[PDB]
């Protein structure tokens, strides 16, 4: 049922997920002066030298590409993490026009976009357990902005054609994700949940501070998916993001500045 309409987005799904009024839901927005910087936050370990890609999915919320999380591969450790956590898919979210899209805002600015990197802590074996853990994922969240393209986007949108509806899904081998991160890994870290239902608070986010540009013919690439499955009524897979939600009780902290 749920989705990001009039009638089953963001605002309706709290009536089948009631923990998306709970203590940590994400995004959130990120206020950059009042985030505190912790000089004892270490940097990011991001090791994707042997990462294994698989398949890219369209799930009719999204596009995911999938990689081989059965051995530790590409992962991520380090920065605020305890643990070693195992790279499982990435998607992004985008919106309809340059200026939407991105679900964690900064100083209340909306990106074009936001990949978010998923992983899940090795100690509890595999991601569906993890997910019902307060310390089961990392996502690490990477903004876009539109202007240069991405040279290691373009592998991704060049398949979109493929995936264009709801359950299809191809190939899709050989994928570095290397190619998709900023130069900096500086960046702001709290406790939060998964931005789609089942909405559950089981991650650490980790966002980056700096942004990656993409060309507009990039994410003008995401823009012709389709939310609906082959042989349905065409309905264009844009402002598939969730918006900041209350901050509450947390503090959120920055490796840098
Ligand atoms: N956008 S997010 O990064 O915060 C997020 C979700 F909100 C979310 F609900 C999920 S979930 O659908 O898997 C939770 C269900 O137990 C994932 N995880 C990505 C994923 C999806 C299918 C198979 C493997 C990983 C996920 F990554
Ligand atoms: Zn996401």
């Amino acid at each position: 049922h749920w989705g990001y309409g009039k009638h089953n987005g963001p605002e309706h799904w709290h009536k089948d997920f009631p923990i998306a009024k709970g203590e940590r839901q994400s995004p959130v927005d990120i206020d950059t002066h009042t985030a505190k910087y912790d000089p004892s936050l270490k940097p990011l370990s991001v090791s994707y030298d042997q990462a294994t890609s698989l398949r890219i999915l369209n799930n009719g919320h999204a596009f995911n590409v999938e990689f081989d999380d059965s051995q530790d591969k590409a992962v991520l450790k380090g920065g605020p993490l305890d643990g070693t956590y195992r790279l499982i898919q990435f998607h992004f979210h985008w919106g309809s026009l340059d200026g939407q899209g991105s679900e964690h805002t900064v100083d209340k600015k909306k990106y074009a976009a936001e990949l978010h990197l998923v992983h899940w802590n090795t100690k509890y074996g595999d991601f569906g357990k993890a997910v019902q853990q307060p310390d089961g994922l990392a996502v690490l969240g990477i903004f876009l902005k539109v202007g240069s393209a991405k040279p290691g986007l373009q592998k991704v949108v060049d398949v979109l054609d493929s995936i264009k509806t709801k359950g299809k899904s191809a190939d899709f081998t050989n994928f570095d994700p290397r190619g998709l991160l900023p130069e900096s890994l500086d960046y702001w870290t709290y406790p939060g949940s998964l931005t789609t239902p089942p909405l559950l608070e089981c991650v650490t986010w980790i966002v980056l501070k700096e942004p990656i540009s993409v060309s507009s013919e990039q994410v003008l690439k995401f823009r012709k998916l389709n939310f609906n499955g082959e042989g349905e009524p065409e309905e264009l897979m844009v402002d598939n993001w969730r918006p900041a939600q209350p901050l509450k009780n947390r503090q959120i902290k920055a490796s840098f500045k």
